[PDB]
């Protein structure tokens, strides 16, 4: 376990042959209101475009997943709600340890980059047409809706 | 765009303030047979455990997504089938450009690490019980099944 770089949101290490990127865990929030899912978009320099995502962010020190979810929902959309843990996933276990905890948000109330309310069916249609790209969180949100929220 | 490392499956660069990990695009294959989904597990040093995933891999030079999907299905499970493109997603746009192309595989036939045939309902139940972890591809497979394959 030799480190080649220790940055702000990630560290680059090596375990003999495997290249490993240590990354802070994250959260994502699925929220549906009047048939529209709460998507967000922001410039993502790593990909050069703004994919359709859902409120999400890194868990801060001292924070647990639930608290981070509450914070990201409020900071990115100015909303609060009743949160329920759904499931988790490793974004790409072949090279990074980033783990994402997904929550469902209900009974949204306004308490205070781009907020994109859109029907999941439309988000899927646009993607299939090549009009918009998805982040893992965005796709998970869309599939979750089609599977359990209709 | 300054590079700090150029490795085998990834490069670590910087765009002023943003730390960016360039990564080859990948593919994942969703396959259902007699109610069981085709999951695979392998030791993942980056996470220290073996999450439930679906056949997947990096696209090789000269290969397009469809061809890579065919290859990974055959190399990891020894199967071939009729493939259909479903959708794509960026695993974690906040720091990497890894894009995953997801395919559906039907009419599987045997042509030649661990193959785990399991009902998606059971995979979800086990995860909720904390018995197994999911990779993004595994979760996408499970949600896709619940949404469109029942
Ligand atoms: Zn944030
Ligand atoms: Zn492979």
């Amino acid at each position: 376990r030799t480190y080649l770089y220790r940055g702000r949101i990630l560290n680059l290490a090596l375990e003999g042959r495997y290249e490993i990127v240590e990354h802070k865990p994250a959260v994502a929030v699925i929220a549906l209101r009047e048939g529209r899912m709460l998507f967000v978009r922001q410039m993502r320099p790593a990909v050069g475009l703004a994919p359709l995502e859902i409120p999400a962010g890194l868990i801060e020190p001292g924070e647990d997943p639930l608290e981070a979810a509450r914070r990201e929902l409020a900071e990115e959309t100015g909303l609060s709600g009743d949160l329920t843990y759904l499931f988790s996933y490793f974004v790409s276990p072949g090279f990074t340890d980033e783990k994402t905890h997904v929550f469902l948000a209900e009974n949204l109330k306004e308490v205070e980059i781009e907020v994109v309310w859109m029907r999941p069916e439309e988000a899927l249609e646009r993607h299939q047409r090549g009009e918009v790209e998805f982040s893992a969180t965005g796709l998970v949100g869309v599939l979750y809706y089609h599977a359990f929220l209709r």
